[PDB]
């Protein structure tokens, strides 16, 4: 990751909504990043569903996910969101953030291989304590916005310690907007509303390919009410629009 | 490819517009396809810019295209479309159908390796006569809608005779619509307007992933006027909407 400079002017998009959070934006060609809050940019938080990115790669690497067209069948038993109550492709399970699919992937990966790949990926504090099926949701794993950008830059370049094939598979699964000269890869996360004095976290991470430029981004915010969740996309979108990226 | 059945009811979407053409639609789970015109479905036409799909794969396989993120720089000399007068990524050059980028790729691949890979890919009549940089636009290469579907089905499954990595690279470059439970990969082609009695050809080929289903499609039509070109998407889109796919 390049140098990073604090630009406190981006705080305008945050104060307008009374949000405590951070945005990190890096422009690949210039090896330079900017953030509204240097200290928070390095602060580590639960990854929540952003962990679907490494978990998918690891599932493929270990053979738990058999290939890019594996279907994850629904057993017909209640799941916490109706959007999850159906058979899913890998891309579908990522896009609708289907926790139970990824919990079973994690169980089958198992703790040894999971620890091994988080080391290889330099993924946050690499702490998988708290149960193999939940450490990224309610356990001790933490990652910063800076580290998310670093991880995504490696993924973009196919430089993670995993096959290029499996990195490409997960990349296509992360596409969220496609136009002739504009392509977005992204992933949301949301840990919940937290507890008294201890808010939850909401994330949006990804990158934008516009013409021949690439912009890597990571956003997180404190959240204690689900009604604020749209801000996790609207604040970074407004910043990126102000930068002319869109 | 699975079975194929002629459905003449789809002809309503063509006759309403006075278009001579064919649509082939295959549903993966049922290994079954339908078409408005079985004979035309097997008839071979110039691929035009649909050839960017194999050409891109071959460019990567031979190392002419260095990797996924190679930039094709514009030398500043006039090109046939303003949309091509800029540096392009591989996806960009595919999506805007930048002919001069792919002519240079083809020249560097060369006739021998090009011929080898079109045999490996079972790509139409495999006839690359007419100049290494022009055979798919004005030469003797021809491919049918059925063969386009077969080729795309192989690409979807990473079963072409090329690395899995290079097949995946070209697949992401073909994405044209992305939603949480709906994803489209597609490529247009247009050979020109030809003449009266020797019309050009226009194509739309690709596939749709909707929930856990996959629908492969190929459309072509005769075209003698550039103003008709939008039909190359609107006819297949209306058929796929009528099928409940939407597209
Ligand atoms: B995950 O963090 O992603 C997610 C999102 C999102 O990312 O914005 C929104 C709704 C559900 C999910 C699934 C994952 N989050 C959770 O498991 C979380 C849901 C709310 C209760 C606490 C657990
Ligand atoms: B190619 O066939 O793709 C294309 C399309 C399309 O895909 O439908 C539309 C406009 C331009 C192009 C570039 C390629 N076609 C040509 O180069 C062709 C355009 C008309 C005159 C003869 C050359
Ligand atoms: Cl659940
Ligand atoms: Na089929």
């Amino acid at each position: 990751m390049g140098s990073i400079t604090e630009n406190t002017s981006w705080n305008k998009e945050f104060s307008a909504e009374a949000v405590n959070g951070v945005f990190v934006l890096c422009k690949s060609s210039s090896k330079s990043c900017a953030t509204n809050d240097l200290a928070r940019a390095s602060k580590e938080y639960l990854p929540a569903s952003t962990f679907k990115i490494p978990n998918a790669i690891i599932g493929l690497e270990t053979g738990v996910i058999k290939n890019e067209h594996q279907v994850f069948k629904w057993d017909g038993k209640p799941r916490a969101m109706k959007q999850w109550e159906r058979d899913l492709t890998l891309r579908g399970a990522i896009q609708v953030s289907a926790v139970p699919v990824f919990q079973q992937i994690a169980r089958e990966v198992g703790e040894v291989r999971m620890q091994k790949y988080l080391k290889k990926f330099s993924y946050g504090n690499q702490n998988i304590s708290g149960g193999i099926d939940k450490f990224w949701l309610e356990g001790q794993l933490r990652i910063s916005a800076v580290n998310q950008v670093e991880f995504l830059e490696s993924l973009y370049l196919n430089k993670l310690s995993a096959s290029k094939e499996n990195q490409l598979i997960v990349k296509e699964a992360l596409v969220t907007e496609a136009a002739p000269e504009y392509l977005v890869h992204s992933k949301t996360g949301f840990s919940g509303v937290g507890t008294e004095s201890n808010p939850g976290v909401a994330w949006w991470v990804g990158w934008v390919e516009k013409e021949t430029e690439v912009y890597f981004f990571a956003f997180n915010m404190d959240i204690d009410n689900e009604s604020k969740l749209p801000l996790r996309k609207s604040i970074p979108t407004k910043i990126m629009e102000s930068e002319g990226i869109i």
